[PDB]
């Protein structure tokens, strides 16, 4: 089980290849093990290992979206890792679940994503503690013509009202313990429904355009007219270039005592299930997450990773540090991928004034016959 | 006039830099110019350009979709390339007018993509000339809870309901000459509210499934059965597979005697502003698109070229080329970025009953309004 002379790694994008390259020489001199990486989009990584892996052309360790995992160990791709205690201290407790499926931890965090709330401190001065509160300054903010509004996020787009829909107790799949039961949706209950009821009474009082798109309510707010904007950190920077210290983020509230918990979205490291050397990949992927790389990860690109114990110098992006700790990862299994369309029609159709149950009924139905065609 | 040392090129893909190795390791014989490749995806690539281009680390010719066109030159990063007669001959006309902005020639077209029609032989016999029988093999073969259908395609998505809601004279931004006018919408024209119209008849009378999403119209069409399915070349190979000689392909038919003209999308290379060396990489360029070189790349990457005089030996593929010849660019300017979600919106409800005028009426005031909100 001794060391082999190469390693070979799948990197997504010329970005963090140059990142990596420069990580992967200090493993070089500790190890004496060389690594070749190569730039695949994490987009078409998958697809390319399933023909490579078998013809010897794979590499050790691949780099994947973690929606992908049922996917990629269903397919005989990805295999488990069996880690230490010790080895996973450090880690987003909910970024490895995200990576974990048949009770098997199939990847590595690198690189997690959450909303969070902006707010303008011009517009509103103090961090909302509550949806009440968020509720309030949307009353008092919101102007019909001046394109001025106290609340914005893209409530037609499920990833972004999810946690406006779906508390604690809610679900999309059913989890008898690890395993998300496909034949048990939770999209319509009674308790989303009632947040879709108030959804929707947002839209009948006017605090959500029904013509802004996610691209406009960026705009809106980059404009000065927008309050509190929920949505990702990837306008972080132009939107500190902005607004200056008037720039507010802070994690998303409680809602009836109850905190909410946005998507988690999560990106990693697999291990091959054609590699020859499994012990030695485990160690570089290790390696490649550990504090020290993934904290100069952090400080070179801005992004929120997968080790609690990294800390950005950037107080807007320590909360999206927090943020990551109180998440719900979005289902890491095929089926999730029938579920988008149809929730996000659903929202659509609330929107325009369409009985919410109603709306989730059909949504939940249309899921269950699309899962049936795709996944007999 | 007088040779660079190296060349800079931009690729999308890792699979399409392995191709381009080996071309330009034959330019670099004839010429003597080396060039260097780098794999940036054409979705990073003008972001990318925007930050080194002017540090002089940007190449000398990049990759973009041909709806990056107006930005890229609005942004000072695309250069003008002036062509030959002679250097044109062979291009898709379509193609290159994709790639002209401000009556300027911005790239040259590499991969070139509509979608056709495709139709399954054991259920339709002959190649539909008309859309009048497309109707009639749809009234034939949809049967209900068989999950039969004689007629798909995902009508809820504007890129594939187009070429069934615009015929030649309609338009989305009217064309002043070349040059698309972003204050002149034609997408609630009376002709183009008619064609929804008939869309909407089409879900009434039970030929288009509300619930299906393009992944299940795929699955079904797989499954056998639906008789015919209006969708892009992705799938060729998994469908030439599954039914062999049942396979069959034909261009759109003709609705009311005229071309129904599906969206054309183009993918190509660009100039650099920032090159030092603009003659050559011009030179690069043309080597890159010249007929020998594209008919190699349709053959090993089995994908549809800019170039009209490249033949691919599949027939399946020699569909999509004749249809890339009849078709309709999508507009290439930034205010294009507005059009697509109203419309999805608007065909969403067009597929859940809404009045279809009011639909299209609703989504063009909206347009117009996310214009003036994005574009001031
Ligand atoms: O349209 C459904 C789509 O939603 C999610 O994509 C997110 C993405 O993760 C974020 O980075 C950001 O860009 O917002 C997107 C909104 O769609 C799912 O992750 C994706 O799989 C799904 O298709
Ligand atoms: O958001 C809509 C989207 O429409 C077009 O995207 C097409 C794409 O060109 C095809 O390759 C195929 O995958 O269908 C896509 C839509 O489902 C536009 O090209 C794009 O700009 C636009 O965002
Ligand atoms: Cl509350
Ligand atoms: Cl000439
Ligand atoms: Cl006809
Ligand atoms: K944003
Ligand atoms: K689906
Ligand atoms: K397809
Ligand atoms: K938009």
């Amino acid at each position: 089980k001794d060391k082999p002379n190469q390693l070979t790694m799948w990197v997504d994008g010329d970005k963090q290849m140059a990142f990596y390259k420069k990580i992967t020489d200090q493993y070089t001199k500790k190890t004496g093990i060389k690594v070749k990486l190569v730039n695949i989009g994490q987009n078409d990584q998958l697809e390319n290992i399933s023909l490579d892996a078998p013809a010897g052309k794979g590499p050790d360790i691949f780099f994947l979206a973690h929606d992908n995992t049922g996917s990629a160990y269903l397919q005989g791709l990805a295999a488990e890792i069996k880690l230490s205690k010790d080895e996973l201290k450090g880690f987003n407790k909910q970024a490895l679940k995200a990576m974990n499926y048949d009770n098997k931890q199939l990847a590595l965090p690198a690189i997690v994503e959450t909303t969070a709330l902006f707010y303008n401190k011009k517009l509103v001065k103090n961090a909302p503690q509550t949806l009440e509160e968020v509720e309030a300054n949307a009353a008092k903010l919101t102007d019909s013509k001046k394109k001025q509004y106290g609340m914005l996020f893209d409530a037609k787009n499920f990833y972004f009202n999810y946690p406006f829909l779906f508390g604690n107790d809610d679900y999309i799949f059913k989890k008898n313990g690890s395993e998300y039961d496909i034949h048990q949706l939770g999209l319509n209950s009674k308790h989303v429904v009632k947040n879709a009821e108030r959804l929707q009474k947002w839209y009948d009082k006017g605090y959500l355009p029904k013509a802004a798109t996610h691209d406009v309510m960026i705009g809106l707010f980059k404009e000065g007219k927008v309050g509190q904007f929920v949505t990702g950190p990837w306008n972080i920077n132009e939107y500190q270039e902005t607004f200056g210290k008037d720039l507010g983020v802070t994690t998303l509230p409680t809602d009836g005592g109850k905190p909410m918990k946005p998507f988690l979205g999560v990106r990693g490291w697999y291990l091959s299930e054609y590699s020859k050397h499994k012990y030695w990949a485990k160690d570089l992927m290790l390696y490649i997450t550990s504090k020290d790389t993934l904290q100069k990860y952090t400080d070179e690109m801005s992004e929120i990773t997968g080790r609690v114990d990294v800390k950005s110098s950037n107080p807007n992006l320590k909360v999206f540090e927090k943020q990551a700790r109180h998440a719900e990862p979005m289902p890491n299994i095929p089926e999730m991928r029938q579920v988008w369309e149809p929730m996000g029609n659903a929202s659509i159709f609330i929107s325009n004034g369409k009985n919410p149950k109603q709306a989730l009924d059909e949504a939940t139905n249309d899921i269950t016959q699309n899962i049936k065609i795709l996944h007999p």
